[PDB]
């Protein structure tokens, strides 16, 4: 009767001004924490990846949505957890680049080699270096790439494409920042192109905009990039209703999702942060984006229609899925927008741990690509960047900051959690290019 | 039978620059947390806080320090870690209060019941609630309290005094601040009074300054508080070579080290942060303060004092070691204090897994009372508070930013934390935790009934 245990509930256990009410934990953990060890070969792997979620943007995204006792029953249920390194590189120098940029972080992780910032899939010295998902496949595991960006953002992108630069999302880009890459250059063309000839089983997400491209050379000159995927023989859905009618996906028959033009819509609305905002403003209480929609897939809708999907493959496969949105509204200073990503992730968490639970060979990490500038500071603070003051869950107030256009990143160093075989390497101090190794080790590619 | 290991090298293995060069894991890591797995008695137990130590305070100091693909020798290497919440009370609603204060954080994890920010050893009702420190000495552990910061300070005063505010030191303020604490009105004693009830074994800190106050009731009134630990049969010293000469500590023969009036002091100098500082000032380099003197023991110093003496008793011990200016120089907006004040507590973790590692029954604990507003920024940033750039040992440069006040100081902040740990009962540390829980897993791993 083994099975590897899920941390079912560690929220303050009793009454919070009583002896031992805020406990989460009933007893001694020795004994789970031994049942969640093992070292068996690990048949998929699910990466749920929150853009910039830090330990200070969870605690805020728990405190205000599920109460400073509250638990999430997906962020918070992986049993091991550790904290791991994630800087950059200088491309001159070759020295620490102390605060990363999303690309340069999502390659570390998915090739396995340091970068310089805004790199996708390439070292200092621009050499192409083949991603985990390009390995996965190779192997003959099915891939899946979802997120709720434009599938041209350095974390989706970061799988399936390398060039010198992020802002190569197109052909239009890539001609003009990225001419050792463009297609017309005899380069491997665009994100978006490369993005096409990767081919993952499965690629769910937004940015359908650039899709209207045509291809500047090529076999596929003239067409537009959407018109190139239907003749490269691709599923396009782009909506709940015929996402949910694919019955399979794979190589002959691949899936392509284009949700939205640019973003996929945000979960909650609400007010951007401002200047004196905790005294000079009321308390904000996030309201659901009405344009969220019964036709636009969820995070959790889009990690359980790929696994179905994926699942199909009997050697296994390999998911990535990106709570996208935390990071942009952190760089908007919008707190209700920033803690709704959270809770979307949370959810597409949960359905992947229902699935890992069962099957019992999945290996689910959650973690972030780099801190954030948020920050969760006393009521009566007067700082010098933008603040807003919230109504959370216990009916009392918090209040959270942005002061480092638009907000940064920072270098500390961030947790990472994981559940199943070899999420024993996530334990203890380690480095973001660690990842790459552990998911290289448990999958058994090379 | 394999006893437990310390992480040996998680520092990066290569050249950076190529695939795999930053990794810090050589292989698989299961059998090596298999080993670490432990859930016997702890014969001793040694706790070592950083004042607003959170992940963002730890990194800088790596950086800086080691560089980024550095490690932390003591720090970095316990195996088993995980993430605590310390939210506090507010007193009258019974509500969160999401950012804590020391004084609320030290309470949580000494007696594990939640509090409002500025108490001690006291709920929201202003009730009392014994501590660990109590506790252990009641079950005839030998104790230890050691602190950089002055003994009064909330960190230390945590586990020997109840009072309603962390500001009454001594009678003076007592008698106004903590009237129903008051001894003149019954009340159990100022913070300082309460210290010297308490009577742990090894006290060692600064805070000699309230010691100079004269008692104004009790058995001892008119007679000022160093002369009443005296008369009580406290062994004082005041520097490193007596520190040195201290062959014995024990219940009729307490040890009591005031090296400072205040807090001790800082390692590293180095200026104030400013406005844009990182764009319109040079880089940083740290410089070694010079009137730390051979005089004054070091935190590292105090811990293996503290360890030298504790062991001798054959019940086990409790010890807390706390590295406090990293707080307050945090709080000061002084990068190179706070950095100084992290590789300073580095050494004396250093020092309890030495001990820890070789005994084989000792639960090693660090960790830190709630997060800073220190953050590690673009080095091409134009925040709107305090920066500055430092020479890391990168040869590369590092900038740390202060932004989240226009007052005074640099305030705390309510995210969640690091928590590590190494020895029997280690597995509690893993995964979210409450501070309130350390109680419970110290409490239940020494045995304390
Ligand atoms: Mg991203
Ligand atoms: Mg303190
Ligand atoms: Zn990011
Ligand atoms: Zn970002
Ligand atoms: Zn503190
Ligand atoms: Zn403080």
């Amino acid at each position: 009767t083994p099975e590897m245990p899920v941390l079912e509930n560690r929220a303050a256990q009793g009454d919070i001004t009583a002896p031992g009410g805020a406990r989460r934990l009933t007893g001694d953990q020795t004994a789970a924490l031994r049942d969640s060890l093992s070292d068996k070969p690990a048949k998929n792997i699910i990466l749920l990846i929150g853009d910039g979620m830090g330990d200070s943007e969870i605690t805020a995204a728990r405190n205000y949505a599920e109460g400073a006792g509250g638990f999430f029953k997906g962020i918070d249920a992986l049993p091991l957890t550790g904290q791991y390194t994630h800087y950059a590189l200088n491309k001159k120098t070759g020295k620490p680049d102390y605060v990363t940029d999303s690309a340069a972080s999502a390659t570390a992780w998915s090739t396995g080699v340091k970068t310089y910032n805004g790199a996708l899939g390439v070292d200092i010295h621009e050499k192409d270096h083949p991603t985990i998902l390009e390995m996965a496949k190779a192997a003959g595991l099915a891939t899946g790439n979802v997120s709720t960006a434009e599938l041209q953002g350095a974390t989706p992108a970061a799988l399936v494409a390398h060039v010198t630069s992020r802002k190569c999302y197109g052909p239009s880009a890539t001609s003009e920042k990225c001419p050792g890459n463009a297609l017309e250059k005899g380069g491997k063309g665009s994100i978006t192109e490369q993005l096409l000839n990767a081919r993952a089983d499965v690629t769910l997400g937004g940015g359908a905009k650039t899709f209207a491209e045509t291809a500047t050379a090529g076999e596929w000159q003239g067409k537009t990039l959407r018109e190139q995927a239907e003749a490269r023989g691709y599923q396009l859905v782009s909506d709940a209703a015929s996402l949910n009618s694919v019955t399979e996906a794979n190589q002959q028959k691949p899936l392509l999702g284009l949700f939205a033009d640019g973003n996929m819509p945000v979960r909650w609305l609400g007010p951007k942060a401002t200047y004196h905002g905790n005294i000079d403003k009321p308390a904000v209480t996030c309201t659901p984006n009405p344009q969220r929609n019964d036709s636009v897939p969820t995070l959790a809708q889009m990690t359980d229609k790929a696994i179905e999907l994926l699942s199909k493959n009997e050697k296994g496969f390999f998911l990535q899925v990106e709570g996208a949105s935390i990071d942009k509204q952190d760089h908007a200073a919008n707190p209700c927008g920033q803690i709704g990503e959270t809770v979307d992730l949370d959810e597409a968490v949960q359905r992947a741990l229902e699935f890992a639970k069962k099957e019992g060979n999945t290996l689910v990490i959650v973690t972030a690509d780099h801190a954030h500038a948020s920050q969760i500071v006393a009521p009566d603070t007067k700082a010098p960047g933008l603040t807003q003051a919230l109504n959370t869950k216990d009916g009392a107030v918090m209040v959270m900051s942005y002061g480092n256009d638009s907000q940064e990143h920072t270098g500390s160093q961030l947790r990472i959690a994981a559940y199943g075989p070899h999420a024993a390497n996530v334990v203890g101090l380690t480095d973001q290019t660690d990842l790459f190794y552990t998911m290289k080790a448990a999958l058994g590619l090379k």
